[PDB]
C-alpha cells in the first residue's frame, strides 16, 4: 500500500523460502549464498524441507551472546542448488529502536501476509517460553501461532525475525550484520 510494504514485498519475493521441520512450517529468511535464518525453537536437524523439497543441512548454529544467553536465531547453511540474493547490506550494525515496521509471513497457512506493526522497542531481556533471551525487539500487535520466522523490516532495513508473543505484544530476535561475516 506504501513504501514500507514495497520494501517488505521485495524481501519476501526473493529472500524467503517455506521451511518445514518436525516442529512445524516457518517463514525462513535467506541472507546470502546458501545461508538462511530460522527461530531456534524450530529445532533444525540434519534434514529440512525447503519449499517441500528434502534438503540436507550442511551446518546449523543456535546463536548465543557472550553472556552465553539464548538469542533465538539459528543460522542454517542449506545443501541447495541456488544462492539467495545477498541482502547483508540491509542488516543493522547495532541494537536500536525503529519506527513504522512491517512483519511479513509466507507459509501454506498464511500466504502473502503483511502486518503494519508500528513502533519497535529495543526491549532487551525476555523470558521466552521459560528461556532467558537477549536482543528482543517488541511491537504492540497481537501476533499468532504461524507467524514465527516472519521478517521484520523498515524501509531499507531487515531488522529481525518474529519468535513469539503474549497475545497483546509480538517479539522478534534482532538480526545484526556481525552474525553473517564470512
Amino acid at each position: 500500500m506504501g513504501p514500507g510494504f514495497d520494501f517488505a514485498q521485495a524481501i519476501m519475493k526473493k529472500n524467503t523460502v517455506i521451511a518445514r521441520t518436525e516442529k512445524g512450517e516457518f517463514t525462513m529468511l535467506g541472507v546470502y549464498d546458501r545461508v538462511a535464518v530460522i527461530p531456534t525453537h524450530a529445532s533444525v536437524g540434519e534434514i529440512i524441507y525447503i519449499n517441500d523439497v528434502e534438503t540436507r543441512v550442511l551446518d546449523a548454529c543456535a546463536l548465543r551472546d557472550l553472556t552465553d544467553t539464548n538469542l533465538e536465531i539459528t543460522i542454517v547453511k542449506l545443501d541447495r542448488n541456488q544462492k539467495f540474493r545477498d541482502i547483508r547490506h540491509f542488516l543493522p550494525r547495532c541494537e536500536d529502536d525503529y519506527n513504522d515496521a512491517v512483519l511479513s509471513v509466507h507459509t501454506s497457512k498464511f500466504p502473502n501476509m503483511y502486518i503494519p506493526v508500528g513502533q519497535v522497542t529495543n526491549y532487551g531481556f525476555l523470558n521466552l517460553g521459560g528461556t532467558p533471551t537477549h536482543r528482543i525487539l517488541m511491537y504492540n500487535f497481537p501476533t499468532r501461532a504461524g507467524q514465527c520466522g516472519g521478517v521484520v523490516t523498515t524501509t531499507g532495513k531487515v531488522i529481525g525475525i518474529h519468535v513469539g508473543g503474549n497475545g497483546a505484544q509480538g517479539f522478534a530476535a534482532m538480526l545484526l550484520h556481525s552474525y553473517f561475516t564470512d
